[PDB]
């Protein structure tokens, strides 16, 4: 069964806040949040991993751009590729471009896969939530009511099914009925409640959440 509610902060799967400053990498904080989530289910430790790594190395192979935006799932297939990716203490965030210092001394994380879902399915991610862990997700968050967002389910009627931000669904459930998604944010913990922002769940894939859904796994053995 479904649990009613999840937040996946209560099991210890989700690092503090991140701040990406002036540097439009939230594509690589929803992708290492999802990718942390993973190394602390499977092997009990909860390590920040480094967005600066994505950034300074998944790029144009992945389609990707580096404080110009990019995307989660190509971050998850570098980290595939590339065998590893560092823990965030050891390839510090800069908030700029820098090239690629990736050294595997210092890895952290890998991936095995990673899976996407169907588009604008909310029963689907609420099933991965519940049973998988947090899901990078993007979102549309260019409109003024999210910049200014404080607390309760956020809802905006002019929201869109596009999404232009990455971030990270940790959970789910309902503020006295209202139907709502966990999301980590990458602004730092002033922004919303502690750096987090609920919002709207069931409401027709609402700000685009359901859009283009994603999580990485981190596979121990097979059958
Ligand atoms: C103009 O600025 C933009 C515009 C867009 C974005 C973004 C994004 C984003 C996009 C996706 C996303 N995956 N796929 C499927 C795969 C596409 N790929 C093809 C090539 O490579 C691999 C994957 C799509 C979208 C977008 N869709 S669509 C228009 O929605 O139909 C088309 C199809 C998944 C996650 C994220 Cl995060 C980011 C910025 C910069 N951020 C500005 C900002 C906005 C608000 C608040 C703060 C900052």
């Amino acid at each position: 069964i479904l649990p009613d509610s999840v937040d996946w902060r209560e099991k210890g799967c989700v690092t503090e806040v991140k701040y990406q400053g002036s540097c439009g990498a939230s594509w690589a904080f929803s992708a290492v949040g999802a990718l942390e989530a993973q190394l602390k289910l499977k092997t009990g430790k909860l390590v920040s991993l480094s967005a600066q790594n994505l950034v300074d190395c998944s790029t144009e192979k992945y389609g990707n751009k580096g404080c110009n935006g990019g995307f989660m799932t190509t971050a998850f297939q570098y980290i595939i590729d590339n065998k590893g990716i560092d823990s965030d203490a050891s390839y510090p965030y800069k908030a700029m471009d820098q090239k690629c210092q990736y050294d595997s001394k210092y890895r952290a994380a890998t991936c095995s896969k990673y899976t996407e879902l169907p588009y604008g399915r909310e029963d689907v991610l609420k099933e991965a939530v519940a049973n998988k862990g947090p899901v990078s997700v993007g979102v549309d968050a260019r409109h003024p009511s999210f910049f200014l967002y404080r607390s309760g389910v956020y809802y905006e009627p002019s929201c869109t099914q596009n999404v232009n931000h990455g971030v990270l669904v940790v959970g789910y459930g309902d503020l006295n009925g209202k139907e709502y998604w966990l999301v980590k944010n990458s602004w730092g913990h002033n922004f919303g409640e502690e750096g987090y922002i609920r919002m709207a769940r069931n409401k027709g894939n609402h700000c685009g959440i359901a859009s283009f859904p994603s999580y990485p796994e981190i596979l121990q053995g097979g059958g």
